[PDB]
């Protein structure tokens, strides 16, 4: 392939995310960054930190450039605290270019870093509306496009489970996935929104009204471990897991993520629990398709003693689909089309009986009516 370069340029430890190399600066200075296709900054961390191995030294860079303003990004955890600049940015393992992007030098932080995970900043890679300070900053990969002759798309594999992977820059690496890519329209550029248009479970309805699949949103969120499911849906969805897998009782708080379950090394009983399929918004009228993740992806491995946690959870912002679910798929971000395609992952975890799927076309009536207004 033209793009083999790009290929297994990403790593990680579970549930930690998928981070690329980044160069910045001159001279050099490469750090491990957090892949989020969930926000739009390009910030660092740029002073010590009890979690940080290394860190941006802007006094160092002498092509460093002060915005003179700082930048304050918030989420549910905690937050982080900075300082606006552009710099020289290129990624050795990515496309063979360097832009002068916006980085936010991270300078105060209250539960951002984790501890162990090897990176040391975040790639928003959604688009400008959902920028901080505001969408008048340009988020990274709009100036890569800009600046460049880079195609407006990237292509994520994510291999799960200490995981890798490959981001692809400009383009589509065939050897990533198998079957055909299917797509789902972008709703609107901001967070990559979706419609999910219907929910099952090992095949069978969940029989809500697909309104709720979609309150208030859904997005493909790389930066998001989990898969989020409304209050509502969450807890059909729950019911219905647990009735399919009812030949093993499982405490109530496993379901929650507050309990964990261990099998011995070599003899969890995948076949037990369900598939699950959602189905996205097609590109034709009354079409769909569906893509369908195994409790492999699901069950998140955390001794001679494997370990697991539920990684379906509770959400008020709507549908998250994080690694969870990329993690069955290779995913492209086909910003210039406006779509999202999904394909089977040539390196998602499977066993001998079943296997990950992306499957259509279907008939689906009035799935203009699904999305929130
Ligand atoms: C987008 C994203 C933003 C922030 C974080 N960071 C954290 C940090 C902590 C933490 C908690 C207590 C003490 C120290 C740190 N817990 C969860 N996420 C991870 C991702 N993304 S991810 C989950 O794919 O690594």
């Amino acid at each position: 392939g033209s793009f083999v370069e790009m290929v297994d340029n990403l790593r990680g430890k579970s549930g930690q995310g998928y981070y690329v190399e980044m160069t910045v600066g001159s001279p050099p200075q490469t750090l491990n960054i957090l892949v989020d296709t969930g926000s739009s900054n390009f910030a660092v961390g740029a002073a010590p930190h009890p979690f940080l191995h290394r860190y941006y030294q802007r006094q160092l860079s002498s092509t460093y450039r002060d915005l003179r303003k700082g930048v304050y990004v918030p989420y549910t955890q905690g937050a982080w605290a900075g300082e606006l600049g552009t710099d020289l940015v290129s990624i050795p393992h990515g496309p063979n270019v360097t832009v002068r992007a916006n980085i936010a030098a991270i300078t105060e932080s209250d539960k951002f870093f984790i501890n162990g995970s090897n990176w040391e900043g975040i790639l928003g890679l959604a688009y400008a509306e959902i920028a901080r300070p505001d969408d008048s900053l340009e988020p990274f990969f709009d100036s890569l496009v800009k600046q460049t002759h880079v195609p407006n798309l990237f292509s994520l594999q994510l291999c799960g489970a200490s995981v890798g992977g490959s981001m692809i820059i400009g383009g589509i690496d065939h050897s990533l996935y198998t079957g055909s890519l299917w797509y789902t329209p972008i709703r609107r550029e901001w967070y990559y929104e979706v419609i999910i248009v219907r929910v099952e479970i090992n095949g069978q309805d969940l029989k809500m009204d697909c309104k709720e699949y979609n309150y208030d949103k859904s997005i493909v969120d790389s930066g998001t471990t989990n898969l989020r499911l409304p209050k509502k849906v969450f807890e059909a969805a729950v019911k219905s897991i647990k009735a399919a897998s009812s030949t093993e009782k499982f405490p109530d708080g496993f379901w929650l993520g507050e309990q964990l379950v261990c099998w011995q090394a070599g003899t969890t009983p995948w076949n037990i629990f369900p598939v699950i399929s959602l189905y996205l918004m097609g590109e034709v009228t009354n079409q769909s398709f569906r893509i369908t993740i195994l409790p492999q992806q699901y069950l998140r491995p955390v001794s001679q003693d494997d370990c697991y946690k539920f990684a379906i959870s509770q959400s008020s912002t709507g549908t998250v689909m994080g690694a969870v679910i990329m993690e069955g798929f290779y995913v492209v971000f086909d910003r210039a089309r406006k779509r999202i395609g999904f394909a089977v992952s040539a390196c998602h975890v499977h066993d001998e009986f079943r296997t990950a799927a992306v499957e259509g076309p279907f008939v689906t009536l009035d799935m203009e009516d699904c999305g929130y207004n």
